[PDB]
């Protein structure tokens, strides 16, 4: 794509004529503009028209005055305008947008407003710019590449680059007044902009935290009986639930607990009871929060989002609280769910034990049924489960691969209990393979409690994948140093295939490889010298590898393994309120219906005690 | 060597003699010269005889009278030139140099910068001081000894003791104005002595660009049809190759990136073509920087740079995004060469596996002559490489060994296969100890993956360095030992060979030692303590040596793994360009020729798009 402005590289091409005007609108000097009206009407021609625009992009002469700008002001804007309603011209020259797929959409108002000139922003409304023009090119939009993403309006442009004077005179204008419901290309309206743009620094999440408060108070002005904060984008997401979703943590937290004294009171979501030395009781706005309704905040959370900081969110308030409600309501429903998991895993070993020989056999054939039940009913769960967590399911087992090894052990009960009706042999390592599975899956409940859930955290780390990218480096010296001992021990004066030599050469690296002078071979010196050298290297990558994985992870940061156990927690809770695939259970709603204001304002509230000696200290 | 200037030594030997002249000139005293030039005119002599100055350098009084002023003035100094002058002596007192080995070349006005004394700097410019002397003695030259480099020119010297005024009073003085283009016995001028005095700290890179833009900014006035920065030395270097050369990251920084605005404009690297937001697109001057061009800075970087920081170069703008375009372009190459020698080696493998006894056999014939083949275009390349990098081999394979490895492979390859026809059997293990070098030469490419590529960085570091100092101590205790339990075990009432024993000692280090009572021995009791001695003392060792190493590896450094990818990559990329060693690429031409300006200011520029969300947010 071509530049916007280049000092240095003229406009594409893909008496007064184009060159002239650019050069003239770029040295800002109006009386160069004399003829310019005269020869457009003579050839009945526009600068609106395709030879006065640059033709990759559709770019005017007055998007080349506004990127022209000398100290927020260009003589040359408004004698071209002037001239533009002087030639008759249908489409007005305000209005005119670039047509190229980068800058599709972009408008004179939306550089007016970035160059931070509010007397341009000024002279262009005044004479009819639409404030509602979206810049929707590829520029504009929110990828990984070169782009800057704003919304596309130019309300929300002058939000996003804190000009709270282009705000003010976008929102009340006699000429045209932009509209705070406007939204973009994808339904975004200012506050799901500035969710977009938010980032978790403390300046960034400052200056989005003041935008979206300013913006809301100005609303409560402007539109009193417009609900901002309930509006939903293409994806059905609202500002809170889009700041869930994209892991903006700052923003999030503060819309979650926001409160406001006297006028704007309205506008909180937090409302303090009372107080009593270092007690404050406060009453949380549970509405889009709540897992009762569809596409919640907790299911966002839980489900939804990809960001890292998943475990930050579910320990705010009021969330923490609602989820250990929910736990402390559900646990015994875990732990039920775990004891049939144990019941079915004590009659597959026992059924696994007392296989035959390829009272007792009418229990063992039980046994097997019972078995193959328990197989299909947990096939049956997980299949539910996948299908319920269908668009997001590369999201579903980053966090929950014990889904995937509960299915695969499902399966392969099932698979091995079909080839026992078979009468093929291979029913039993089948068999004896999803009894391993089923025995690691029952360290899934640990999570259950506190010191082995939280340990269960605690233990796995980043190790896992590094080991697959040391184990690239092993596997290529395992099977160079094994086909070298198969090739040099063929001949006589211990290696005989692959595989023999390959586990050979892997007893090294767990105590008990045998490093011996093979006196029958041939090439006995250049056995024992390919083996020493084996070693040396494995030991000097063993090495390697543990003092850099010693790096990584020794680096005094603070656990987080406590709020990863309350996420894990709150995706079995948020799983264990549908209930099971053959019987689905009626969602209960958390809270109490109460008024707290006038908009009657009811809303359904969540009453939270907390205690903080340290912060009642510091206001005495 | 003598001392330059020393209170308590009297110089060297190797009425008005010498003795009082000097002390008259320490003292400072004008009136105590009387009779001096009438002694001068009797017998004949001048005062740059060498029966007047020191014997072993030549330092005159002259030198004296300037290395003892008092508050920056000595009153004995004109009246020394006038006395000089008087005598009728040919060769100018302030034009005299010093003659010995240490101090070649060092004249009167280089202490007189040196000292700060911009009256006497005045004083002997006035009266016929050559500003173009060049104090080239082994003390103004650059080593690891006692020394002071700083160029071998006054106007250098003054440029780097960070003196405005004697630098202003050189450059334009009436008398003899100095010459920026004055370049010393290594060719360098004062922009590379600069380059040469600069250090990566805050304060020497602050002084070193202060006084580089300066110099550079007087040079547009005082020769401004002449191109400074275009000056090579005697080893063909620019100041920009200099420092890339040197490793001065900082004023390599500076240059490459240099931006001026209104006047000094021709003197920018770096233009800032548009910006929008937190986007920032600009242009880069990319001349002596393009590999297209002979001896870059690209390939002084990857080939000719000792410094460590090779690595941080590599990922400043516009080198990074140049890189990154030859590496895209580069990619399908790099992994065209994978596949063949992926396939060279499965060749090689299935050759080896199916060695016969010291269609089958004429298609283990045809992999014979296709190993042979491929060993000998392995070879034929590695020599190539090898020859290429001539002059700077020692830096070739300080961080490419895998060039030394695939050079000892593809010779080992075609030393086996002619060991073969030569019917001997030797020919086998040399065979197998190739295909182990080929197997363990894959590991190269992992660099052409970030997720391969960073990893390989990551696992390897210091150990290997400090393996071989603990392998020295190790050895030690290893052949002590061994020799002592092959003495002890030669009496009876398990070690009858120095290997036997030293191997039966290596395997207590892999878990499998043998630690048992040898009844059938005499000294059965004391070949056990000694065998437990040998493993107390080797246990302490290794875990002295691993606890030594987690001392200097665990530090939380930040991780440099990336930028050494990176500079991996850029290594790649410069030998993938060149092509192959039978056929020669023609090379490609980077970025667009832009005017920028008038000097036709015609420079080849390169685009780079820059987003910068907090750089943004500081400005508003
Ligand atoms: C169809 C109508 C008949 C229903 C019968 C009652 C079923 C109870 C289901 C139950 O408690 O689930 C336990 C477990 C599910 O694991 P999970 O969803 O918690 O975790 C899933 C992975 N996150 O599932 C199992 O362990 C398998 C059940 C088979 C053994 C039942 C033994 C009963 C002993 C009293
Ligand atoms: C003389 C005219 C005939 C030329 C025939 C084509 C040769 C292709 C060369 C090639 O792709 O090089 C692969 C590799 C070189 O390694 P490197 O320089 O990337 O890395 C060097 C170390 N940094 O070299 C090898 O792996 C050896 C080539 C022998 C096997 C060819 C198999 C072909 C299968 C299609």
């Amino acid at each position: 794509p071509p530049p916007m402005e280049s000092p240095f590289q003229r406009e594409d091409r893909n008496r007064f004529d184009r060159d002239r005007l650019f050069s003239v609108v770029s040295r800002g000097v109006p009386e160069e503009l004399t003829g310019l009206l005269e020869y457009l009407r003579w050839n009945s021609k526009y600068l609106t028209d395709s030879a006065y625009t640059e033709g990759s992009t559709g770019k005017t002469c007055l998007m080349k005055a506004v990127l022209n700008l000398q100290d927020g002001v260009n003589a040359c804007i408004m004698p071209l305008l002037q001239i533009d309603k002087d030639s008759g011209n249908p489409k007005l020259l305000v209005n005119a947008q670039c047509t190229d797929e980068f800058y599709q959409g972009h408008s004179a108002l939306h550089i007016a407003i970035e160059k931070r000139s509010l007397q341009c922003v000024k002279l262009l409304v005044e004479n009819g710019a639409d404030v509602h023009l979206r810049a929707c090119g590829r520029f504009f939009q929110k990828h990984q590449g070169t782009c800057f993403y704003f919304g596309e309006l130019p309300l929300s442009l002058a939000a996003c680059t804190k000009q709270w004077d282009v705000v003010t005179y976008l929102l009340e204008n006699p000429h045209q007044p932009a509209s705070l419901e406007a939204t973009d290309s994808l339904g975004n309206t200012v506050l799901h902009a500035l969710v977009m743009i938010a980032d978790n620094s403390p300046e960034n999440s400052a200056l989005v935290i003041h935008m979206y408060d300013g913006l809301l108070q100005m609303g409560a002005r402007l539109c009193p009986t417009v609900q901002l904060e309930e509006i939903s984008n293409h994806q059905g997401l609202t500002p809170l639930k889009l700041a869930a979703k994209e892991g903006k943590i700052e923003i999030f937290r503060h819309i979650l607990q926001r409160e406001f004294s006297g006028p704007y009171q309205p506008l909180s979501r937090k409302f303090t009871e009372w107080c009593y030395g270092p007690v404050r009781v406060s009453l949380y706005d549970l509405s889009s929060v709540d897992s009762w309704e569809k596409n919640s905040v907790l299911e966002i959370i839980a489900f939804h989002c990809k960001s890292p900081n998943r475990h930050r969110m579910v320990v705010l308030e009021p969330l923490n609280k609602l989820l250990q409600e929910k736990w402390d309501r559900l646990v015994s429903r875990f732990f039920f769910n775990f004891a049939c998991y144990l019941v079915y895993m004590f009659i597959f070993t026992v059924v696994a034990y007392h296989q035959p020989s390829l009272f007792g056999e009418s229990m063992l054939l039980l046994g097997h049924i019972l078995i193959l039940l328990g197989g299909i009913y947990l096939l049956l769960g997980q299949l539910w489960y996948f299908w319920r967590r269908r668009l997001f399911i590369w999201i579903s087992f980053m966090d929950s691969y014990f889904e995937i090894l509960f299915l695969l052990q499902a399966l392969l009960t099932v698979l091995s209990q079909v080839l026992r009706f078979m009468e093929t042999e291979w029913y039993l390592p089948l068999l004896v393979l999803s009894l391993v599975l089923g025995w690691l899956n029952l360290l899934y409940y640990t999570r259950g409690f506190q010191h082995t859930g939280i340990y269960s955290v605690m233990i796995q780390k980043v190790i896992l994948r590094d080991l697959l990218r040391f184990l690239l480096v092993y596997l290529v010296f395992l099977f160079g140093f094994a086909v070298a001992l198969v090739s040099l021990s063929r001949e006589a004066r211990p290696y005989r295939s692959i595989l023999d030599a390959s586990l050979e050469l892997f007893k090294f690296t767990i105590g008990m490889g045998e490093l011996a002078f093979q006196e029958q071979l041939r090439f006995r010196g250049v056995v024992l010298l390919l083996l020493l050298a084996y070693v040396l290297l494995t030991y000097v990558l063993l090495l390697n590898m543990l003092i850099a994985l010693m790096s990584e992870t020794v680096n005094h940061v603070a656990d987080n393994s406590w709020s990863i156990w309350k996420l894990q927690k709150a995706i079995s809770v948020l799983e264990m309120e549908n209930g099971y695939w053959w019987c689905r259970r009626k969602k209960h709603r958390e809270g109490r219906l109460l008024k707290v204001g006038t908009r009657p304002d009811e809303r359904w509230c969540f009453r939270v005690e907390e205690v903080n000696w340290a912060a009642w200290e510091k206001t005495l």
